[PDB]
Order: structure tokens, then C-alpha cells, then sequence
């Protein structure tokens, strides 16, 4: 029974608690190398009067892997366990070390969760599923607000625009096209950094107590979030927490005053000397831009400094939570001591940190709320616009990280497809709408929370960070509106409906050789199903349906298509954005 | 090549930092079905530059795996990497995501430790390994104070002794017979509960701020504590932090009290009323004794009182530690917060947890120092005592769980072999010293911290709760001083080397179905050989060695063995507590 296969550990996504008295259990096993696998659990004390094999099933299945659900509610909120793990007539049980042959005596050597601490629990806000992101990089957005910089005015390019130089965006502007986005119908707002830099990205921080003055100042961002939070759109701030512009003051002092200087350790010290020239930077920065020191977040000092600046804002502007510019380098200790922070001040409090690698190791309830779900970006656009990967490869990209975090977690992923530190979701494909089309559909198809980076419900050609943080054509005429018109029906659509938010997740079709895609997604009162075409062009498909339900409305064109025989037949013009639920 | 086998996750054992620059990578794979596996790592910035694969080298198998090292130094304090896994001449590395056939052009797919931060850092006080603890239960050990109760005197038993009743116990009677550990050669002592409890084992815990009035007061502890760090000898006091005994105030308020009851939530509400009877302990509680509730370790308040109390203790008596009575169900929050604490009291302070259980999860440096390494001794025991396993498997168990911690805290194992919450190495043999004397010998020839459970340098022999904690024996006939002698040596034997202390550990025989075992451990200057033998009997070895070194002295006898042939002759008696070095 291809043993060497299985893996279990605790925590992570392998053993956590859901809620405050249920807990899930997952396992993994060869794709189909593995009959049925029950959860042998109950209470280490009266063992013999508290166990109850769970069936757990397959939820999700990679290349080679079978996962298994499970869903245990401790009688006495604490689990001690094991697994069955069975094929045909075969059975051999997991203990915390071997595999038995006979069913374990003594619950001793089995698996165990301590005890469910409902503080220690995951409770990443909620309110982020109902809602749907939208992303922003103020520097050039709107400028509703003439003073601002010497530097060039609005767009200009079109296949190669936008250099690394100025722009005038505002918050201001932010605060005039507002009701426009109201039109394009968004919940929620993720802004770039836009603390008091030198630089048009605001990652070059020179004081994390302030707005850049071209930008505005607290008012300004207070009066734009107050319609915001009128508007019922949350809203997000970029955390500069690792390293500061060459500007930011104890910098200065430790050049200015090189060794001697009293915030020496308020970085991290290489070299008496602050040179670099083309050796290398004598303190730890970002990458290797000197511009950018890396800050002692370990520091007892520099916490606080952040800490409180976190909060700051929090607790002043009432925003609707800190985006981590980049977390996957900052201590995960002062991660920890963020959150508790972050919550005492707006419990609601959004985590997100910007980790484009599996993270679950922040995802432990310990430290964030979510991350850039780059791992499904990954996938989408290595499937739709890369077009390289199939469609069960998609699906089972869908799976190493499907299983990968925990089932909360993953229901909260800030899953997005562009934004300004990659190119844009259109040119990844190359005015091919239709092909963009279906991507986009998918993240407003698939569960967590989907980020639409401004500039795209329009349609705007970017590159990498000069070209995809183009400027925004406020020209009605430059209006893509089939496309906008795309995104607000996608948009709503991702409102009308429970199931395509968090319900459940099957697969109609994947086949190997294959670029056909359709899924099934439910709640107690609508269910859905979702189908795609890669093809070139057209394709029709043949797939098979549940009774319960009572037909087969076509959802757009709200058209209807019927059960028919025992399966369902479904035409695919060419990029099929076709998608329907059934009364 | 068995490539479903194969498993990396970041953090726990499977990636963590040693020190704040190098870092250890751990892979796990198929017993031998793995020709090498290079460790491809570097920075996720100047890649190509940065590169160097790093030949991971098999550590340890257990029955189906082969585990890999890997000590890597990150030109930047930084590193992503994947894994060379390679068979033959066949060639596939492991990224984050899939396994490549051609080298990761991109080092964005590939597994990544953020950055080395010295403060997440795992730095268990170092000084336990020099240390070799040795275990006391306060209630039935020496009485220097004849004030203490109305019940039953001094030892009764022999085969059938100690009863849950009472003894009188006191710490004055430690501080008496204290030169005599000091006899024994001790380097620690855990101390069983001792807190104004209600009953002979402290774990009913009425007031976490006071030592019962039977045993003494804080100087008497304080007092006992001066001696001990003047003997060099650290002290460890049990942290009954989950559960309060039925006695604490706060919980006679609720019952008391009932519902408006102001400490209603200090625990854990099921029922209105504070019932049981038979049904079920209207509270949670430890295992099912209503005398025993929950502590809301979550709780605000709650959270001080304990807290506070860590720290006091260790503030004044100035303890060497805390031990956590059972840890694996109390808040992992409290747990943070809590190192923090008894550490801004004594950096030094030890914080060990009762963790029968694979406890990687708490050993993140997130949490605790060490544990109470029952997977350790479940393996000994397993072996030299109940002799069930052969040699390999021990190697086996040996390998499960050596794999399973982080290279630091594996070295700072509490591996004991029996206590107070179990039965007694001797009775679990049976009389048989000399198979006993080669269980004692492992724990003090394996790497970590062992542990002596009072009275048994002597020969005692205990059972469970009620035996095991059989009264001390202070009549100098009752003295197994071949016993005793022999843990003399052994312990100081301990201490005569630094191999044995956390040098390195191989292993020269192990063969499927035998009973005798050989491994190796050493530093820069010594280099000795353990071997032992299970046979029923007699049994003579076979082996090779390497030629650095100088020659093969008989250890104890200091009588000498010679390399001979290409491989040294070793004879064992029937027990073979022989062991040597190697000049």
C-alpha cells in the first residue's frame, strides 16, 4: 500500500481547529493508491467510550497525492488520533510513529491535538469573503489636486508607457473617481505605500508617520476612507516594516555620524564605513539597494516605532487593515506581537502580508490573516495566459496548495493575477480578451478574496514596474466597456451568489490532454456550475448532473439550458465565459 | 525513484536555523532508494552568483526513510533553495511547487527561509547539556522537619509499597542529604510540585503563590536553592498551569457562588450548577477529576496570576526552570508570552513541558526549551526492558524522532527514562541490574539531558502513582552501592567526555534480528565506542575503525583494546556495559 507515500504533522493544514469545538484532519497518500482512509479519534482519557472512526474523504488530489477531510467536533474539546488508511481488504493504521497492523491499544502513541484554546484559533475577518478587493498604486491614479510635482503630466504612452520618473496621482483624485468605482462595483481597496518617500512607489518610507505631503495628509486619506466605509468598502494600507528609504531619520544619523551614531543597531551594522560604491551595501537592505536599509525588527525601540505606526493609522484613519509590503523577512516574532497589536486596536483588523511562496507558516493564527496567493496566480496564468499547463494540471495546482493551508485560510486568499510588482493580466496575454476573460472569471469564480489592480475593468496594457503601473486614462472615450462591463456582471455576479464565494468546489472535467474546464460550487438553496473553453475556438461538451436541483438556467444571457439525458450538453464558443446554475 | 516518498516543510526539523547565519536543511526519502541529494540553495536576488549546491548527507534512516543534512551559511543572512535528489545518474530536483528535470532557470519557485533573524532564533540554555538532571518527588524523599502530618512514617513496603495516602516529605530534608546527591554527582534537579497543594502530589494546586506549610516556605526552598547553586546544581519547580486544585479561590468562588459567581469565566462554564456527581464534571478539567479545573489560560487576569507567578518563583527563589506538568493542553499563546517573561526574569531559565508526544510543534523556539522525551524513552524501554525490539528498530526509533526535532533542541532533550508518572526502570526489568545497568547507560550516552528519578542509584523498586513513588530509602544497608558506583561512573563518565555529551553518533551494528549494539561519538581530541550486548547471555562482536586516532583503551577497567585486524575484537559478559575510547 505504497506506505513511503503518506504524510501527517500537526498543524499547519495537517491538524487545526476550525472553530472553537470542530477540527479538521487532513492526509496524504498516491493519487489512487488508497482504497478509503477513516480518522480513528476521541479523548486520551476514556478512550475506550469516546471513539468514533471519521470517514474522511477525498477532497483534493495533485499529481501524485490524495488528500482526506474530516470533520471531528472533540466531545470534550481535546483529540487523541490516528488513521486508518485502507485499500481493498488491506488495513494498517497511523500512530504518532508506526504503522500498526492491529488496532492500537493504548491511545498513548496516537496523534493528538492538546486542546482547543479558542484564542489560539485562526479567525482571519470574515468580512473579507463577502468582500472583493481592488488594488492601487496612488502615485498615478487620479490627481484631483494640482500641486503636486515639476514632473510629467498625465498618460502619454500605449505599448511602451510609463518610466520610473514622476506623475502627479493623489489621494484626492482617489476621493473624486470614487463613485466611479462605486459604478464598477467594488467592496474593498488595497492602496501601495503612501507614507512620506522620495520616490513615486512609496517603499523608499522616510517617515512612517506621515502622508507624503504631494499626496495630502491624514484628512484627506480620513475624508477618502470616510466615503469609502459609506461607500461599504473597506480599505487597505501597504507596510513598509523591513526596510526604510535612505531618507528615514535614524538613517541619516548612523551615516551622518557613522559609528558613534546612537541608532547603530536600529539596523544592522556590516562595516564601520556606510560605503557601498559597487562593493556591496555595508548594511543589510532590501535586495541591494542601499536606498532601502533593513530594519532591526528585533529592535526593542524600532518595534514600538512600527508597532504604534501600525496601530496609528488603525486607530485614527480607521482603516480596514495593513498589507505587508514584504513579510517573508521581517522577524515572525514581531509578526506575532503585530497581530495582538493590530487587534486591540480594530479586532476586524486585516493581516495581509506579501509572500509570494506556501506560507504556512504565518498562516498559523499566530502571525497574518493571508498573503499574496502567488501560488494560484501561478497557476491561472500559467494556464490560461502562458497557456502551458492543462486543465488537470490546473487542477492539480489547484491541490499542493488547495490542501496546503488550512480550510479557513484558504477560504480568506487574497487571490489576485497582476498587480504593480508583476505585469498586467492583459498584456500576459496580449489584447486576447477573450482569454483574459476567462482568467479573471476564475478569480471571481474561485473562493477567498479576488484583488482587481485599477486600471483593467477599462483595459490597460502594462509591462513590469515602469510599464505596468502605467498611468490611468480617465478619457471615457479609452473605455473598454464590454470589458467593464465584463467585470461589474463578474463583479455582482461574484455577489449574487453564495457558492462562487465560499461554497463547495468539485470537477466536472480535466482530462490530461485537455483545455475544457467545468466545476461545481453550492450552498443550501442555489447551486451553481461554472464551465470554460481554452480551445483555439469553439468545443462542446458532455457531462453529468444531480436531481435535487430543479433545471439548468444559462446565468448571463439568462437563457436556460436543460438536463437532457442523464448529462448536460454545453457549447463553447472559443473562450467560453459561459457559466450557469441550476434552480 | 520513489518520488512520492520524498517530504520538506519550512520550519520545525525540516528547515530552521541553528545560529543567526547557518542553517540545517532536512530531506526525507526512501531507505536506500536515493543515490545523493545536493542542497541547491542561495540568494532570491543575485541568483546567479549566489548558488552553491550543498552535498546533504544522510543523518539518519529510520525503518522506511533516509533523512539528509545540509549546513548552509547564507552569504546574506537570507536563502531560497530547492533539492538535487538525485539516483544513478538520474537527476530531479525539488521546488517549492513540482520536481523539475532541468535546473530552476527562475529562483522564484524554489523553497525560501525568509531571513535570519537572531531573535526568532532557537536558543535553548545550553548549559542543561553539561547538566545531568535527576528527578525528586518532594512528598516521600528526606524529612529534616519532624512537622509535617499525622500520617504513616518513613518506608514500609518492598514489593507492594506506597499507597495514595501520606507521607511527611519536606524540602529540609533535601537540604539534608543534599551532599548526599552531591555523593551521587549530580548537575540538576526537577522538582515535582510543591506548591500549597491539598494532597501528596502537588498537582492540586490551592495557591500558586505559596509552598504547602508542610514542606516549608520560600527561604527553606531559597535556602535549599543557595546550596545547590553552591554545589553547582541547577533547580526546576513544576508549573501546574493548566488545571487548579479544587481548593484555588477563585474556584470555590464559582461554586460558591454558581453563576454570579465573579470568576466565572477564570475557567471553563458548562452547567449553571457545579454538579458531577456521576454524570459528567459540569467544567473542564484535567482528565475527568472534578478536584482538578481548567485554568481559561486565555483569560486576561488569568494570564498575570500565572504569568507573574513564573517569574516570582524564578524572580526570588531564583529557580533554574520551570518543568510544565502537562503543557500539551494549555493556550500555545500563554506559551509564547510566557517564555518571554521567565526569560526577561533569567535569560538561563529552562522551560520544560510534559510532552509525551512528537512536540515540534512547541519547539519552534516560539515556546519551549525542551520536553519530556517519553518518544526517547518509549524506544529504551521498548528495548532493554520489555525487549521487544531488536536493534535496527532502536536505531529506527532513533531516527523517526532524531530527524523529527531541530538539531539544538534533539541536543537538549530531557531524556529520562522513568518518573513519578510512570513505573520504575528497575520493576519494569525486574531485578535484573545488569539489564538495567545498559538502559541507565544509553540515556547517559546519548545526547541531550538525562534524567534520575530519586532513589534508584540506590535500587528501588516502584510501580505506578502509588509505587513508583515509594519512600526514599535512607538506611545506608538498603544501598546498592554496585548500583550506585555504577552510576557514579556513569555519571561522571558522562562528564569525563564531551562526545558523549553531544558529540556526533553513529553506528557500527545494528543488524535486523540482534541484540547488540556499537555506535560512535566525538570531539577534536577524544574519540570513544559504546557497545552493549542483550543476549541472554555472552557474545562476541566484529568491527571496523577508523586510524586519526591512537588506539583503543578499555574504558571502566582502563584496560586496553587493540584495533588488530582491520576491525577490533569485543567481547560482552551477557550485558556488556563495556564501552572505551580511543586515544
Amino acid at each position: 500500500m505504497f506506505l513511503e507515500a503518506v504524510y501527517h504533522r500537526p498543524r499547519k493544514n495537517f491538524s487545526y481547529a476550525y472553530n472553537g469545538t470542530t477540527v479538521h484532519l487532513r492526509i496524504r497518500t498516491k493519487k489512487d493508491d488508497m482504497t478509503a482512509v477513516y480518522a480513528l479519534a476521541g479523548d486520551k482519557y476514556m478512550w475506550d467510550h469516546t471513539m468514533e472512526y471519521v470517514p474522511m474523504t477525498k477532497l483534493a488530489t495533485d499529481e501524485l497525492f490524495d488528500y482526506w477531510e474530516c470533520e471531528v467536533t472533540p466531545p470534550y474539546r481535546r483529540v487523541k488520533y490516528g488513521f486508518l488508511l485502507q485499500q481493498g481488504h488491506e488495513k494498517r493504521w497511523m500512530t504518532e510513529y508506526d504503522f500498526l497492523t492491529e488496532p492500537p491499544a493504548n491511545p498513548d502513541r496516537l496523534f493528538e491535538y492538546p486542546f482547543i484554546n479558542p484564542v489560539d484559533v485562526f479567525q482571519p475577518p470574515a468580512w473579507v469573503k463577502d468582500a472583493i478587493f481592488y488594488q492601487i498604486f496612488p502615485e498615478r491614479f487620479a490627481n484631483g489636486d494640482t500641486r503636486n510635482d515639476p514632473e510629467g503630466t498625465l498618460p502619454w504612452g500605449s505599448a511602451d508607457p510609463t518610466p520610473s520618473c514622476f506623475f502627479g496621482g493623489d489621494l484626492q483624485g482617489v476621493i473624486d473617481h470614487l463613485d466611479h468605482l462605486s459604478k464598477l462595483g467594488v467592496n474593498a481597496v488595497y492602496f501601495t505605500p503612501l507614507f512620506k518617500a522620495t520616490t513615486n512607489h512609496k517603499y523608499d518610507t522616510e517617515d512612517y508617520f506621515q502622508i507624503d505631503p504631494q499626496f495630502g495628509d491624514k484628512d484627506t486619506l480620513k475624508k477618502l476612507v470616510d466615503l469609502c466605509h459609506e461607500r461599504g468598502i473597506r480599505v487597505l494600507l501597504d507596510a513598509v516594516f523591513n526596510h526604510s528609504g535612505r531618507t528615514f531619520p535614524p538613517f541619516v544619523d548612523v551615516l551622518k555620524n557613522g559609528e558613534k551614531s546612537k541608532y547603530k543597531d536600529w539596523f544592522h551594522i556590516r562595516s564601520l564605513p556606510l560605503e557601498v560604491v559597487d562593493g556591496i551595501p555595508t548594511y543589510d537592505t532590501f535586495a541591494f539597494e542601499p536606498l532601502m536599509p533593513k530594519l532591526n525588527t528585533e529592535h526593542p525601540d524600532v518595534k514600538e516605532y512600527l508597532l504604534k505606526a501600525a496601530e496609528y493609522w488603525i486607530r485614527e484613519t480607521g482603516i480596514d487593515g495593513w498589507r505587508l509590503d514584504v513579510a517573508n523577512e521581517v522577524s515572525h516574532q514581531f509578526w506575532r506581537e503585530f497581530r495582538r497589536v493590530v487587534k486591540q486596536a480594530n479586532p476586524d483588523a486585516y493581516i495581509l502580508g506579501e509572500v509570494w511562496h506556501e506560507s504556512s507558516i504565518w498562516l498559523e493564527g499566530d502571525q497574518f490573516d493571508a498573503v499574496m496567493n502567488y501560488p494560484f496566480t501561478n497557476a491561472v496564468l500559467d494556464f490560461f495566459i502562458h497557456q502551458i499547463a492543462d486543465a488537470e494540471k490546473f487542477s492539480f495546482m489547484l491541490g499542493k496548495q488547495l490542501a496546503g493551508y488550512p480550510r479557513q485560510a484558504s477560504e480568506v486568499m487574497f487571490n489576485l493575477l497582476d498587480s504593480h510588482d508583476t505585469a498586467r493580466l492583459l498584456t500576459q496575454a496580449d489584447g486576447d480578451k477573450r482569454k483574459m476573460k476567462l482568467a479573471v472569471l476564475f478569480q471571481f469564480t474561485y473562493f477567498g478574496t479576488p484583488c482587481i489592480y485599477y486600471g483593467d475593468e477599462v483595459g490597460l496594457d502594462g509591462g513590469h514596474d515602469p510599464g505596468c503601473r502605467k498611468c490611468m486614462e480617465w478619457d471615457e472615450t479609452k473605455h473598454d466597456k464590454d470589458l467593464f462591463a465584463f467585470y461589474q456582471t463578474v463583479i455582482r455576479l461574484r455577489q449574487a451568489h453564495a457558492a462562487l464565494r465560499t461554497g463547495t468546489f468539485k470537477f466536472l472535467t480535466a482530462e490530461k490532454n485537455s483545455r475544457q474546464i467545468a466545476y461545481l460550487r453550492e450552498d443550501d438553496q442555489d447551486t451553481i456550475l461554472v464551465v470554460m473553453n481554452n480551445d483555439k475556438a469553439g468545443h462542446t461538451l458532455t457531462l453529468p448532473v444531480r436531481h435535487a436541483q430543479w433545471t439548468h438556467l444559462w446565468q448571463d444571457d439568462v437563457l436556460t439550458a436543460a438536463h437532457g439525458q442523464l448529462t448536460v450538453k454545453l457549447p463553447a464558443y472559443g473562450f467560453a465565459v459561459l457559466k450557469a446554475s441550476s434552480d
